[PDB]
Formats: C-alpha cells, structure tokens, sequence
C-alpha cells in the first residue's frame, strides 16, 4: 500500500560510540572509536574565540589533562591529541569495547544517511538526511549537538559520513567528513557564510515517484515521453539537478521492476514541475521529495 | 532556525530484543524481555488458516519444540508457551542479558510513537508514528514485519506501545499493544475491515504551530482570535478532533514560552483551514503536520 515513510537506520551500533568532551567551559559530542575519541576542533574555544580562532595557536596552550572525555558516567584517560583539519583526534588508553565495524567515507551530494542527535554526549533521535547539491544537510540541530554524526549502515559495517559543526543563516547545517574536511566552501568561524542555490537531487525525486507506482499511487502517469536534453532543459528552470545517463543506469533495477522507461517517467516529472500537484499528493507528500535515493528506494519497497 | 525533522527515539535499547520466531513455514518478528519472547500469534497460521483461524484450535496441535526461536545466530530453548489475547508468549530458559529497563503502555490515540521495523528477527529502520484517531498507524511495513513494534523512551526506560499485525486497504497499518489488545476495532484475521473516518489531529496541528514560531516560520500568524466553541464547528467541517480545555491546558508551556494565547492560535489554523497555504511552507512542510505532541515539540526545541 501507499506507506512510505524517511526511514533512518537503527542507531544502536552507533549510540555505543557517543561521548562526552569538555575543554574548559565547552561540551559537545565526540565518536569513540577503538582508542581514539573524534570531535570538532572548536571544542577548544571560548565564545570571545569564535570570530576568527587561531586553532593551531590555541592548542599551544592545551595538554592532554584539559581534555575532558566521558562515556555515559566513565571518565577515559587522554594520553594524546592531535588536529586533522577540522577535528581533534583524542588518544584514549581504552579500546571503546562497542566499537562496530565501520569505515570513515566522503558522501557525494544526492546520497543520504542516519543523524543521531547528540546533547551532552547522549543520544537525542534519530532521522534521515541527504547531503543537498550545495553541501548542506537539513537537519534538526539545537546548541550542544556539534559532533553529533552521520552514517549508514550496510550488514554490520557502520560508514560514518558526517559530523555536525555549523547552522547557517537559511536554518540549513554545515560539517565535515571524520577526516574533519567540510561538505562545501564553509569554514569553522562565525562570519557570514549563506548557503548558495538548494537545487534538488533529481535522479532522486524520479526515484520516489518509481517508489509511488511501485505503492499503487499512480495519477501522475501521463502519455507522455521525452528526451535526456529536452527534460534537462525543464531541470534547469526549476532548479533541478541536470540528469546524466549514470542517474538513467542507476534507476534501472526501478525502471526493469515498474517497467516505465526513464524517460516516460521524466516526462510525468516534467508535468507535474509545469502544472504543479493541483492540491494532490504522492506517497503522501503535497511536495516533490528528494531525500530518497534508489537505493533507499529499493531497501523500503524490498525489505 | 526553521530545521524541523520527524524524529525517532535512538533503537539501541530496543535492537537487543528483537528476535525471529518460526511455526511450520511461517517466520515473524518477537521481543524477547527476560525469559519471555512475545509475538503476535498468528504465526501458528498456514495460508488456508488465514480467512478465519481458530487460534484456541491451531494452538492444541502446537507444542513448545513447535516455536523456533533465534537471537542473531543463537537458538532458545522454549520451556512453556501461552496465547494472551492476539499475542503468543514464549517462555524461554534465557533472560535476554540485553532487557532494558522496560513498561508495557495501552497510548491513547493522539500520542506518537517510534516504530523499529524488523524483517527475520533483524532492524531494518525507524521512523516515528502516531496513533490515529481511527486506531490506525501511517507506517511502512511490508510482508515479514509482524512483530516489530513501536516504543517511547523516557530516560533509560522503554514503554512498548506497539506490536505490528497487519495492513488495512487504505495502506494504514493496525496492532495490539504488548497484552495482545487491538487498537481499535480490528481482528487478526484475512477479512473486508476498513479504517474509519481518518480525522486530523487538532492538539498537534496546534503544538507544530508554535513549533513554526519558536523557529522563526512566522508568516501564517494573524490579527484575530476566536473561542474554542466557534472554532470547533470549523474543526468539524475538516474532520479535525475537537478541542477541550484539557488540549488548551496541554499546551500550556509552548503557549507560555510563545506569548501566543491557544485561542490565538486556533485562529491562525481557522485561516490556514479555510483559505489553505497558498503553496507556501510551514517548517518545510506543504500540508499541516498532525504527528508532533506538544511534548515532542518541547523536546525537539528544548534539547
Ligand atoms: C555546536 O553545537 C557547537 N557549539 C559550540 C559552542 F557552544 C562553543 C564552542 C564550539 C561549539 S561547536 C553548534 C551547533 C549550532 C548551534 C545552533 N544550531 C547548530 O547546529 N555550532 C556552532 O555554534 C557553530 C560554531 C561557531 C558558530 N557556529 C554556528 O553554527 C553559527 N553559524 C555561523 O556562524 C554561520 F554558519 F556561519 F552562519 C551560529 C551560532 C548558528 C550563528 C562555529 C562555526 C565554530
Ligand atoms: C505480517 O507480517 C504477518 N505475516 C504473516 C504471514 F505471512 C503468515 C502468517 C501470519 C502472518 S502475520 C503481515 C504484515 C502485513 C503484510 C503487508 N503489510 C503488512 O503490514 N500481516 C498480515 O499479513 C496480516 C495477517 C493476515 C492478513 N494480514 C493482513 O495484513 C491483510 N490485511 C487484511 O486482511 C485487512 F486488514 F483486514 F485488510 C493483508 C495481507 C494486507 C491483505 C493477518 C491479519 C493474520
């Protein structure tokens, strides 16, 4: 049936991993993994710091004994920290015996992952996001939720993608990988940074609407075909994502399952772009949804 | 700023009970507290047996070595087995070592939930549900996922509210709570049953507002007021649930924390009721959103 819901990965591997760190007067999360602990290198800062930190000349004055790490109420001993771009990397003396199995990946915009919301080196919730085309997340982050991570889960490895740094002006969320580069041009100070154009993830929202025919929600079917260069045309106005034959490929197992051509299927997209929902909805959504990759797709439709 | 996201509760706690419970041919999902597995009891069920099972019958020709019961890759020895209701109990020779801290709660309708959707005894997703009105769940559950179930967690304690039975034919999905009682009028058996009338949420419309103002979403508030009585009649023109004191009093802390009066409130939703959004967005969202208590309001804009 019509059930269709953002579904997050369970979080359990990964609220194992949360910690607690403390510098001076600042707290917020970090990731215990084997015998190092992972967090934002503004863990350092005050809040007369934030404007424009030195981080490498405000870590001169730090030792290991200024870090304070805990795990639930078990305080860890640090005998070694070190700055990989914008992470400190906090040697521990005990392996975290929760530690899943788990890789550190860079995420290309359009793919999503699990956020487990992290106060005070506890687990809050959890949720689905996409990395947007602009290296933004649409997150729900309050104070104190700064080194809570993204990942995703395949079997039993955990590949953790994101850890949260930033909210920008338009309410959208900036971080880096777990080697501490950002996702976009942002920079870990307080000067005015903007988001630059939300675009949406095309092959994503073709994606959905597979998912919607594979759930019986079939109304925006029309007539029609087109063509890779004439849709991408109407991609453009609208500020969708140009669709390439690798997103045509990667639709295949959805388009070989509904057996509706790529193209018919962008020609029912191109519709609903220049006419609107006219007040309907898909999978219940009154808005078309790109947080939903074909992979995602195929996980929710196939178990 | 204007990040709003449905959020689960972290699954950890809840992982570590799931198990799968085989009959003859058939597999679902249990939850395993303590030395007691529960699943819903169908799973003595073949595929002639569905139409109109007698349960008191099938369950005479079952014996405890007749209930396979697997933890991850580890098999449970059942010493002892009841029907209680729509639920099987099993009674194992093992405390699950992983039981957390745990209620059983009958939640009224109006109240969310997260849901852990489970397929052969292993998590595969979470996402947050409410308990319509109508005693449905708007879930995303496929063959193979009975016996997930939905759960609070407050502090360390997990209150089980759910257990997952079957799917109506409008796609929304009908259980028991952990004693085996239905949610509203629904039997676990393969016959014509529809959901009633699908009524909105009034309190929640009415929380997720506030939730829009406290994150600056502002645009929809209005000069007028009215009274709970006059308000009421538009509630029942739309099929919304209709207010009390009891709701106004609910509200009491998001009203507090916004300056914005209840009755002030419903004034907005009046307009937003009679003359639709005009296509503009309310924290991302296109349609009024009806799964968010006052307290996960709260929570999601508190910490
Ligand atoms: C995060 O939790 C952190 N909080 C602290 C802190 F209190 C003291 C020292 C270091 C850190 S990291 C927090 C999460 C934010 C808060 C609101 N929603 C969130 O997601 N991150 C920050 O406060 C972050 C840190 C300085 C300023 N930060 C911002 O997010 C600001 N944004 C920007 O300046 C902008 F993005 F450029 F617009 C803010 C506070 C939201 C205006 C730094 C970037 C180091
Ligand atoms: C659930 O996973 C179960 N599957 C089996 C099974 F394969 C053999 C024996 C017992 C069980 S319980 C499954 C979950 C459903 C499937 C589709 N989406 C779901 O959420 N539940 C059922 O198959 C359920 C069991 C019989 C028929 N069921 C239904 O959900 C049917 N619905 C109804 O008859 C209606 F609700 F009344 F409309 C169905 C299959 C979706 C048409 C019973 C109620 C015992």
């Amino acid at each position: 049936g019509s059930g269709f819901r953002k579904m997050a990965f369970p979080s359990g591997k990964v609220e194992g991993c949360m910690v607690q760190v403390t510098c001076g007067t600042t707290t917020l999360n970090g990731l215990w993994l084997d015998d190092v602990v992972y967090c934002p290198r503004h863990v350092i800062c005050t809040s007369e710091d934030m404007l424009n930190p030195n981080y490498e000349d405000l870590l001169i004055r730090k030792s290991n004994h200024n870090f304070l790490v805990q795990a639930g109420n078990v305080q860890l001993r640090v005998i070694g920290h070190s700055m990989q771009n914008c992470v400190l990397k906090l040697k521990v003396d005990t392996a975290n015996p929760k530690t899943p199995k788990y890789k550190f990946v860079r995420i290309q915009p359009g793919q999503t992952f699990s956020v487990l919301a992290c106060y005070n080196g506890s687990p809050s919730g959890v949720y689905q996001c996409a990395m947007r085309p602009n290296f933004t997340i649409k997150g729900s982050f309050l104070n104190g939720s700064c080194g809570s991570v993204g990942f995703n889960i395949d079997y039993d490895c955990v590949s953790f993608c994101y850890m949260h740094h930033m909210e920008l002006p338009t309410g959208v969320h900036a971080g880096t990988d777990l080697e501490g580069n950002f996702y976009g041009p942002f920079v870990d100070r307080q000067t005015a940074q903007a988001a630059g154009t939300d675009t949406t993830i095309t092959v994503n929202v073709l994606a959905w609407l597979y998912a919607a025919v594979i759930n019986g929600d079939r109304w925006f079917l029309n007539r029609f075909t087109t063509t890779l260069n004439d849709f991408n045309l109407v991609a453009m106005k609208y500020n969708y994502e140009p669709l390439t034959q690798d997103h045509v490929d990667i639709l295949g197992p959805l388009s070989a399952q509904t057996g509706i051509a790529v193209l018919d299927m962008c020609a029912s997209l191109k519709e609903l772009l220049q006419n609107g929902m006219n007040g309907r909805t898909i999978l219940g959504s009154a808005l078309l949804e790109d947080e939903f990759t074909p992979f995602d797709v195929v996980r929710q439709c196939s178990g």
